[PDB]
């Protein structure tokens, strides 16, 4: 595999780090040493007692050599804490110019910018020296970091993936998870301030019995020493959180950002429509300290997701009057799986209550069965309105999700009758006076 060793081979080598204004420091990880034709690895003498240590990770030499994006950053920060702890240190490197080090294996990491604004780490880098470049050794390696830009993101976790939009019905909880980036600042800093408002619309119920989990990476921060969570129900029905950080408890931690996990439920004053609508809402917003040598200068970042939920009326109706509304008539409504989890529906008032049993059938012909994401839905006939058979299939209603180009739900709806039942048609939506919006199921009763 690895090109031969020159006889004019040095046994030294260089870093050349590109950057306006910022020191970065390079940390001899391992020891690389000439044998015969080949460079052999080991664990340099500083180290030796942070390698396999449970304090600081159980990092081995070996595992170091196949880290993935994220463990990088995880190594950084417990190598960082390492290093701290024992008071060493590693080599500082002159911006843009040549760096004399060793052979071995390093991690170079951000020690400051000379900015005095807020500024993102670039992210942690491991390099070789000499690394295999053609079919020869390099001993003069040149790194230019990406520059990185602040995250802020908001998702919805669903099934194991991460989602800008998502469909449930009334009552299923929303799982959310924000990443975001920790700015750095100059050693000397003070008054910083990093502060999530979060901020729920009316159809979300903020799970504060579950509450918030908030994770750099391994570590678990602790409420009321390291961030507090204050929570506000808005006259609106909006309900406003805070998530406010001690930030020099965040400091060592800067390489692998904030992640925050909390959810919300589904409930009764959810927006329900099948047009393209706003949903029900999550925000995220992170204020934080810009300059701070200057009073009252912070950056903003905001992010959302929206959830949707989708509802229909019956009709039920006469075989061969259509303008004859049959009261009375009750319906249930299953899943594909066959549970029957429908169970909200529209009251005289206009308003969203829960469903007890069957959806009864008013003067006017209608029952609802509201607050339903999308998919198969078969409505049978349990009871015949007085003087009408029993209708024996089920009609079966597909509710198909609207997307858009990045195959995010926007809110639209279509219906169809889908498994052929000529009792049940698609009519015209029911328009609730809350301004939600309703499928309507039209389906013919026969007299014996």
């Amino acid at each position: 595999m690895t090109p031969s060793i020159s006889k004019d081979a040095p046994i030294k080598g260089s870093i050349t780090i590109s950057k306006k204004g910022a020191t970065f420091t390079a940390y001899k990880l391992l020891d690389a040493t000439k044998s015969g034709d080949a460079y052999e690895y080991s664990v340099n003498s500083d180290l030796k007692d942070f390698f396999n240590n449970s304090n600081y990770g159980s990092y081995s030499q070996e595992s170091i050599q196949k880290l993935s994006g994220e463990e990088v950053k995880e190594f950084a920060v417990k190598l960082h804490k390492y290093v701290l702890d024992n008071k060493k240190s590693g080599k500082e490197l002159t911006d843009g110019q040549k760096n004399t080090v060793d052979l071995g294996y390093y991690l170079v990491t951000e020690a400051s910018s000379d900015s005095e604004g807020a500024a993102v780490a670039s992210t942690p880098i491991i390099v070789s020296v000499p690394q295999v470049s053609g079919d020869s050794w390099n001993y003069d390696v040149t790194i230019n970091p990406k520059d990185n830009t602040p995250i802020l993101e908001k998702n919805i976790v669903k099934e194991n993936q991460r989602v800008k939009t998502s469909s449930e019905n009334i009552g299923d909880v929303v799982k959310y998870e924000v990443k975001a980036s920790i700015p750095v600042y100059q050693k000397n800093a003070q008054d910083i301030m990093y502060k999530f408002t979060d901020t729920m619309s009316k159809g979300l119920t903020y799970d504060e019995k579950t509450g918030f989990k908030v994770t750099s990476g391994d570590k678990v921060f602790a409420k009321d020493k390291d961030y507090t969570v204050e929570v506000k129900k808005q006259e609106d029905g909006e309900t406003v959180i805070t998530i406010n950080f001690v930030y020099e408890n965040i400091k060592a931690y800067a390489e692998t950002g904030i992640t925050l996990n909390y959810q919300a439920t589904l409930n009764k004053d959810v927006v329900i429509s099948n047009k393209e609508n706003l949903g029900n809402t999550n925000n995220i917003q992170l204020d934080y300290t810009n300059n701070p040598h200057v009073k009252d200068s912070y950056k903003k970042l905001t992010d959302k997701v929206t959830t949707y939920t989708f509802g229909f009326g019956i009709t039920k109706v006469d075989s061969e009057l259509n303008s004859k509304l049959l009261q009375g008539a009750e319906f249930s409504v299953k899943d594909e799986s066959g549970k029957t989890v429908a169970k909200y529906t529209y009251d005289e008032k206009g308003q969203v209550v829960s469903l007890s049993g069957n959806g009864v059938t008013n003067s006017k012909g209608i029952t609802t069965f509201v607050g339903l994401k999308e998919g198969k839905y078969l409505i049978t006939e349990e009871v015949a309105p007085s003087g009408y058979s029993l209708l024996k299939n089920p009609v079966e209603v597909t509710i198909t999700a609207n997307k858009d180009e990045s195959g995010k739900y926007t809110g639209a709806a279509t219906i169809e009758i889908s498994n052929g039942n000529k009792a049940g048609q698609i009519i015209n939506d029911i328009s609730e006076n809350d301004g939600n919006i309703l499928f309507n199921v039209q389906i013919e009763n026969h007299a014996g």
